[PDB]
């Protein structure tokens, strides 16, 4: 398997929609062994991670908490045991309040909802690299989850306010890495339409809302030489296990595209 | 003059070597009337713009604080007389943390820190066009100042985050403006005054046509031709004032 | 005005509705003095040109002939008198046969019509700028037309290649140009007049402020403020004259 | 291996130096099936191509030559056999005459010159994605060669121009190659010091040249978060096999840089 012997902590999985449970899902398939990390609510986590294809030791951890990132490479070494270390890193967190994002005016979104995003978003990008760079081994490989933010574009607002921010923060995360022998890497995804954009397709946040994704979802997918499928998050997790391996050994402080080409063409 | 009759708000003046003095200095040269904005040391601020060719009237403006915000339409209003907008908004605001900018470390940089400096460097960018639209002129300009983002560096370290957060909510700040038939963009300039030294003196060395890191008159200059008529059709957009530097790769 | 006193050489000029003409009628305006050129139809440049508000040489130049370009610096000298220099330069040159842009199948345009079309639209820039810089002042401007090609389209095809290899070209005519203290820019302008048809009207929509394809006027402008003296430390870059349409998605 | 079955034309040896050679080398390694093209010096290629791992079938191809064009997808279906498909193309030809790039002025090189090199480098990669889209199977893959053009620098002059073609032509093929179900990619290397760099770092071009060249590689080497070796074509020449593998589905129009991560740093 293209992942086969290599330990892999990887985090963002709330359903079996998530882009993380496909990345953990086809890293097993590569033969990786995985350490999972979940906010919040534990107890559903563990019950999604039990439809994976194996067995996952899964550790807490919210960004926001400075006692879960000071305690997380521990917790890490006790799980995987004492004389492992990681190879590979996947952060696939990210959110944004609905005030800083869907049918709210851009100039509506107050700061603390902003700066929340921001923190879990980007600045989290940097504390996971610092909480696990001591516990990666040289050759190692961290991937972080990027919606290209290039160009403005109608409901996203700040959150691609916060993908600017993370694509800034990987590049000065490289330079770190890159000191403990490690590639930092985003992979820049088309859209994905998970649980929460299933509810805003049917209308939970108004018509308006629900028209917004229907024309950025059709416009991708013609835009795309290959053509997009939003409902399915295995291009995109292949993807991320490809910079996990040591197929892209030359690769960091970068951004690939599994977007199906669509950034790549104007009409 | 190249902004004759115009009314200007320019943001950031803190020494008369802050980018907004000379950027105030040269739209005051090219006719423009303006109206200034100040944080927190507002006696200091009035002594260094007395310095200035014209007489401005200078308002306070803390871009943490809402009320100012909530206010500052109604304040410029008053300070330019009753039925008459704007022109044209300078956000030359800037601030980082030393935790997050030099030597310290970049992993180093509490959240707390980073989040004030996004704050004041990007967030406030769209918070005082959402101010100041409300009382522009169709055919009006809103100019920031960024430092180009796209590559990591050296000690800028959770400023270079804050530019490439800023080039985003100008980006969006463009799409609003529009509607006012308003223009927005920034104007990404070279530094003005072991490691540091080194990242520095590389700009006039990568400049074509060299950097003067003492002299910040052709940044001012080209925060007035944004400022101007003569780019009608640029919104959303970064301008290098940085000697070329960015074009080359030695 | 804008570029008064300044000698602008401008080339491209075939009707009253190339970009050309515009900003050759603009920088006439601003009070430049003008010095033109035209390929193959010059008695029909010279009907043209009439049009214009004020008087101007008109000098013969095929881009694809050696003959014109050895002797084109000292035809303008003549032209502009002994001991006059040129303060700008304005490269609107533009073609790529029909195998290679619109409705024809990318794979299926020859080498030599691809060829002649960069010859023309790229290769020429340089071509000029070697020609002229040496009857350029310091403080002098280079201005370039191109139509943003990092990103595919249909129909443009192998011009959009074209513009991606000029874009290239600048940024070494900027290196060559600083010696000279002469700047080196490209304008990067919206479409000016089914597929085809949906690519251009998603302009507008996608422009902020709103994009006219048929007014090149604002176009001009921005060719204008860069033969100015108000962006002197911007040098083999790009300015987006494209009603920011460039920096949406949507 | 990570590319076991699959049927790939490989362009570009000259040299066992050549980045082509390594590209071949370890798609070999990795289980795939090689069709190789050798430009004028067939005899020659075919005593370098003996050096690679396994035998591989070598075909005639001078990209400037229509006939061996025209004819060159039946070559390759005689090769491989009736009734099989190509599954990828590798294009790693480059070309620029003196004139055009070291230490001859910019404004120096003859149109003719130039344009040898654009039709070799940049137009070449559109007539072998012509060539061979009509044997290439679904879920196929191009990659090309790439050196980052994006600022101006000095000695590469007109091959740095070549370069800027040559990405918006990779753009224009991924449309064409997005009809077959195939992906078109280009792989921008970081600088590789084959035998003919080494002459000009040797002093072939004057002390002028070498020392160009010298001061290049170690401001790369610097600029990089994880180093660069320019001795060392593994890197590239896995990333152009991770191109051509399934690993990374969703990526067509795009370049993907094995530079170590140097353009993504200015210090
Ligand atoms: N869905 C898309 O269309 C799309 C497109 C491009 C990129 N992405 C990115 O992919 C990543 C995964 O998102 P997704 O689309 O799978 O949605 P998701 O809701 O399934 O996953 C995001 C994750 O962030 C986690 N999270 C939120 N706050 C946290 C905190 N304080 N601490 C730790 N974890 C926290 C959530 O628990 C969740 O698991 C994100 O970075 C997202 O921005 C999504
Ligand atoms: N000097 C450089 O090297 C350089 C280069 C590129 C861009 N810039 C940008 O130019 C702008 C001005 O920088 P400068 O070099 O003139 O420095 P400066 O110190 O003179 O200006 C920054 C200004 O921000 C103001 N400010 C800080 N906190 C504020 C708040 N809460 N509310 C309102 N105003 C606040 C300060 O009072 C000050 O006037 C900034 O956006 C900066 O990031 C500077
Ligand atoms: N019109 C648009 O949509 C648009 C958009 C962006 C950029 N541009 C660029 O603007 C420039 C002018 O285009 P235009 O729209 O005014 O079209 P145009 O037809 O008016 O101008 C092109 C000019 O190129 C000249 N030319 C052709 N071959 C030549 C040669 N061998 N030697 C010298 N001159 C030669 C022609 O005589 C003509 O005046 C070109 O560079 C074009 O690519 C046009
Ligand atoms: N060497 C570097 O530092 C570097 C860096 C980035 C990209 N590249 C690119 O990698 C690719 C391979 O180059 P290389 O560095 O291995 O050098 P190379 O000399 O070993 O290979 C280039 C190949 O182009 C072939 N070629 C030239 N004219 C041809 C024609 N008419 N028809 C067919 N083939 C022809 C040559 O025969 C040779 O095999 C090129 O596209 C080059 O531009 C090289
Ligand atoms: C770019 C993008 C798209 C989606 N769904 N996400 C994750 C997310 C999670 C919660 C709130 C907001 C966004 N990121
Ligand atoms: C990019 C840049 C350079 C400088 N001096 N600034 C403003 C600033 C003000 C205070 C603290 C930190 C930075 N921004
Ligand atoms: C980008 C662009 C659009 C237009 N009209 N031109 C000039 C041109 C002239 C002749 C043939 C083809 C193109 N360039
Ligand atoms: C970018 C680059 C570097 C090297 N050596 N090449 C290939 C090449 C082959 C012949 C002549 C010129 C260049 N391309």
């Amino acid at each position: 398997g293209l992942l086969d012997g290599k330990r892999i902590l990887v985090s963002g999985i709330i359903t079996d929609s998530s882009i993380a449970f496909h990345i953990a899902r086809v890293a097993q398939e590569q033969g990786a062994q995985l350490v999972l990390t979940g906010f919040d609510r534990l107890r559903l986590i563990q019950r999604i991670t039990d439809r994976l294809p194996a067995k996952a030791p899964l550790l807490e951890l919210d960004v926001q908490n400075e006692e879960h990132l000071a305690s997380l490479a521990g917790r890490v070494t006790e799980a995987i045991g004492a004389g492992n270390k990681l190879d590979g890193v996947v952060h696939s967190i990210g959110f944004m309040p609905q005030t800083g994002m869907g049918i709210n005016p851009f100039f509506d979104a107050p700061y603390a909802d902003v700066s929340k995003g921001i923190h879990i978003s980007a600045y989290s990008y940097a504390s996971m690299a610092k909480a696990l760079l001591p516990i990666m081994n040289p050759g190692g490989s961290i991937v972080g989850m990027d919606f290209d933010p290039s160009r403005a574009m109608p409901a996203y607002n700040w959150m691609t306010v916060a993908k600017s921010a993370l694509e800034s923060v990987n590049r000065f995360v490289a330079r770190e890495a890159g000191k403990y022998g490690v590639r930092s890497n985003l992979v820049a995804a088309g859209p994905i339409r998970t649980l929460a954009m299933s509810a805003i397709v049917g209308g939970a946040l108004g018509e308006e809302a629900g028209a917004q994704i229907q024309l950025l979802e059709e416009g991708w997918d013609q835009r795309a030489p290959i053509g997009w499928n939003m409902k399915d998050a295995t291009p995109v997790a292949k993807t991320v296990c490809a910079l996990l391996s040591d197929w892209l050994p030359a690769t960091t402080g970068d951004i690939i595209y599994a977007d199906g080409g669509a950034h790549t063409q104007l009409l």
